[PDB]
Formats: structure tokens, sequence, C-alpha cells
């Protein structure tokens, strides 16, 4: 009866959905200068967010012993876990003990796994809880999911990550209790969606629901798998602002695609692919600068900064959009519909994170860059 409130809470809803995974990524850099690893740990978080897809087999596994039970039981528990891992990882982020006769950071690789499982349950947890509203709502999720994303980076921006030795504005202590405030003003936010509702098989073989899961697993496993590890790589050679600039208008076109989004939706099959065709040029032109990391073309001048940067915000904005496009458009089916949507996401991501690793951590294909030179 009130849709603009509705909108609201469920775009709150879906912004306390990946928040924290998309915070300790973007909080990397005041970390690493404290913890024993280095800046191995990227490749160390990357492997454990790959490793955190076994909440779907116990999501699954709850779903088979108990048939009948509640449906907003395992929402609750993805969101307490979240609320408690970050706190925990607010208080002890800093404790090292030696483990295989080497100092590790045990505290913080534990808390980021148990979070990564608790963000990778939240999709086929969240996702097929909206087939009680009307597919307007769907646009208001993805908002938020992706207001999940932007907001962290601005956080990072007011604390001065990223200055080139400066010392940040206040310490990473303060950057996860904020992240804890948001989790908890989503489960305030969810809590009153439950409140604001009424109280209570040909279609998986078709050639027309496979064209658009296989979509969303390419989508996902570039967006997901292959930028954040070619991301630094590429931006890095320009200076220091293309890569802020980058960074954050990379997670500024996720809403804004969204947003148009709300405007107007595609539906046909064929302009979906369209689009993802013209982001997968964006998203080779982006790793074929990352593997020249030492020198790549058109490097000090002003037109590779554009170049480069507009790569980034074409190639986020458009998977984005085809995401939400491809979503709405198998909600027709129901949960069962909406559960297939989350999965295909989730195989898609795992098998591009599967598919980076050999490159970046085995082989070491990309050359870093030395800071203030230029080789
Ligand atoms: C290392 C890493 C792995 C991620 N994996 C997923 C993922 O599997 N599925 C997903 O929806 N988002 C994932 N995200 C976040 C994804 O970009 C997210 O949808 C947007 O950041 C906010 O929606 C991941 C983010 C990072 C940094
Ligand atoms: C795997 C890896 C990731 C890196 N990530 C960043 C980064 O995110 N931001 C950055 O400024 N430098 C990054 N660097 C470069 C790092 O800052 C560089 O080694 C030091 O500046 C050298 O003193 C990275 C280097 C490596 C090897």
């Amino acid at each position: 009866a009130r849709p603009v409130l509705t909108h609201l809470l469920v775009a709150l809803f879906g912004m306390g959905s990946w928040a924290a995974v998309n915070g300790i990524w973007v909080e990397l850099p005041v970390v690493v200068k404290e913890l024993p690893e280095g800046w191995s740990l990227p490749s160390y978080v990357s492997v454990l967010v790959a490793l955190g897809n076994l909440g779907l087999l116990v999501v699954t596994l709850w779903r088979r012993l108990a048939p009948g039970k509640d449906e907003q039981v395992p929402i609750r528990v993805v969101q307490v876990l979240g609320m408690v891992g970050t706190a925990l990882l607010a208080s002890l982020w800093h404790h090292v003990a030696p483990v295989a006769g080497q100092l590790h950071s045990v505290a913080f690789l534990a808390l980021a796994f148990v979070l990564a499982l608790a963000c990778c349950a939240s999709n086929v947890t969240f996702l097929p809880f909206l087939s009680h509203l009307p597919p307007r709502f769907l646009r208001s999720f993805f908002l938020g999911q992706g207001l999940s994303a932007l907001l962290p980076c601005v956080l990072a921006l007011v604390q001065g990550v990223g200055r080139l030795d400066f010392l940040e504005r206040f310490p990473a202590s303060t950057f996860f209790w904020a992240l804890t405030a948001l989790l908890v003003a989503s489960a305030a936010a969810f809590q009153g969606l439950l409140l604001l509702l009424p109280p209570p098989a040909y279609q998986l073989l078709s050639a027309r629901s496979a064209c658009l899961l296989g979509l969303l697993a390419a989508t996902n496993a570039l967006t997901n798998g292959v930028l954040p590890a070619v991301q630094s790589f590429s931006c890095l050679p320009y200076g220091r602002l293309a890569y802020h600039l980058a960074v954050v208008l990379g997670s500024a076109a996720n809403p804004l695609a969204c947003f148009l989004a709300m405007g107007v939706l595609c539906r046909s099959l064929a302009g979906l692919g369209g689009l993802s065709l013209l982001g997968v040029f964006c998203g080779g032109y982006l790793m074929a600068l990352a593997v020249l990391s030492p020198c790549p073309p058109l490097v000090g001048t002003s037109a590779g900064v554009v170049l480069v940067v507009l790569s980034w915000v074409l190639c986020l904005g458009v998977f984005s959009y085809v995401k939400v496009a491809a979503s709405s458009l198998l909600h027709g089916g129901g949960r069962p519909a909406l559960l297939a949507a989350g999965v295909a996401i989730q195989v898609g991501s795992l098998l591009g994170a599967v598919a980076m690793f050999p490159p970046t951590s085995i082989y070491h294909v990309f050359h870093s860059r030395k800071d203030c030179a230029d080789p």
C-alpha cells in the first residue's frame, strides 16, 4: 500500500548483503602494512572467498533435512553471522601465531573465511525471498546490492587509503565498526520489511532458461574472478589519480546501472547478448593492458588515463545492467526460478576465481611496478 517505503526497505535489505567482503578488499592496504604476510594477502582473501561457497551446501542440506520449516531462519542466521564476524574482526584483527613454523595472521583469515561463508549463502538465501513481491522490487534489491560496494569505497576515500608513507585519519577499528553499523541497519530494515508484508517443471531444461543462466555465469565469472585480480596491475602504471578514479567510478557504476534499469529495461535475449559482447570487449582490453604492466601503451599521457578509466566504467556498468535484466526475466518462474539464478551466479564466480588462481599465484604472469620509477 506504501510502495516507496517498501522500495527503501528492500534496498537496505539488499545493501546489507556483500558489505563485509567489499570492505575488507578496500581496506587491504591499511592492514597489509602490519601483517606478517605482506602483499601476498590479496591472493589469500581470494582463495578464502572462493572456498566460502560451502554455505550453499549447508543451506541445501538444511532445506532437505528440515523440509517444511520456516524460510526466515537462514536469513537471520546469515545476518547474525555477519554482524558478529565484523565485530570480532574489528576487535582482534592484529593477532599473529606461528603456524607451520612461520608467523601467520590466524584471526584475520579465520574471520574472513566466516564472513565469506555468510556472504556466499546470502545469495541463495536473500534473492529467492523476493518472490513474495512484484518484479519492480528486484531492481531496488540490486540497487541496494550495488550501494553495498559503493559506500565502503567512499569510506576509504574519507579515511585516506592510498595516499603516497602517510598516516590515515583513523585506524581499521573504526572502519570495521562502521561496517558493523551498516549490517545492523540492514538487519533492522529486513525486520521492518517482514512487518510490511501481509500475514501468510518444463522450464529448467528449456533453451530460453539456459541462455540466461549461461549469461549470468559468464558475466559473473568475469566481474568477480578476473577484474579484482588485474585491477592494480592495469591501473597503477598511470599514477595515483588514475587508480583512485578507476576504483571509485567502477564502484559507482553499479547503482547508476540499476537506476537506468529502473528507467528502461531490455527484454530480448539478443540485446543482452550484444551488451555482454560489448562488455567482454572492454574486459579483454583491460587484461591486455595488465599483461604489459611494466610499460603499457600511451603511458604518461592524458589519453591513457581516460582510456583506462572509461574501460572500467563501461565494463562494470554493462555487466550490472545485464545481471539486473536477466534476473528480472527469470522472476516469472517463482522461488524455484530465482533459486536457479543465485546458484548460477555463485558457480560462475567460483569458476572465475579458480581459473584466475594459476596465472596469479603459481606462475606470476603479471609483473608489479616499483613506485616513483619508470622502467
Ligand atoms: C574477491 C571478491 C569476490 C567476490 N565474489 C562475489 C561473488 O561470488 N558473488 C557476488 O555476487 N559478488 C562477489 N563479490 C562482490 C561483487 O563484486 C558484488 O556483487 C558487488 O561488489 C556488490 O554487489 C566479490 C567481491 C570480491 C572483492
Ligand atoms: C599482488 C600485489 C598487489 C598490489 N596491490 C597494490 C594495491 O592495491 N595498491 C597499491 O598501491 N599497490 C599495490 N601493489 C604494489 C605495492 O604497493 C608495491 O610493491 C610497493 O609500492 C613497493 O614498495 C601491489 C603489489 C602486488 C605484488
